[PDB]
């Protein structure tokens, strides 16, 4: 199984009102496209990634919040290992986040 590259998904804890499942909400609140979307899984934005103008990446440097999910593709992003993420706290938090985002999809 993958190692535990990322340190930062220790102390990863989502949010409870699974609002992130929630297709409408699927654009950055920052240009409004909807072609790029990165879930921060700290706090409740939602912005592009670098195919648009990384409004994502913005919101790592105005924040520090570490770790964004892209709601279709389901890869995690970790701003301060700056690299993507495969491992998961003992409580499966990423991959049911991803099942469930392939399933509302
Ligand atoms: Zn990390
Ligand atoms: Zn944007
Ligand atoms: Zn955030």
């Amino acid at each position: 199984g993958p190692m535990d590259r990322c340190k930062h998904v220790g102390r990863l804890r989502l949010a409870q009102d699974h609002s992130i499942l929630n297709p409408q909400k699927w654009c950055c609140l920052e240009c409004a496209t909807t072609e790029s979307v990165w879930a921060c899984l700290k706090c409740s934005h939602v912005a592009c990634g670098r195919y648009i103008e990384d409004h994502a990446l913005k919101h790592f440097e105005e924040t520090g919040h570490p770790l964004a999910m892209e709601v279709r593709d389901l890869y995690v992003f970790c701003y301060l290992c700056k690299d993507y993420v495969l491992n998961d706290n003992p409580e499966g938090d990423l991959k049911l986040l991803r099942s469930s985002l392939l399933a509302v999809r």
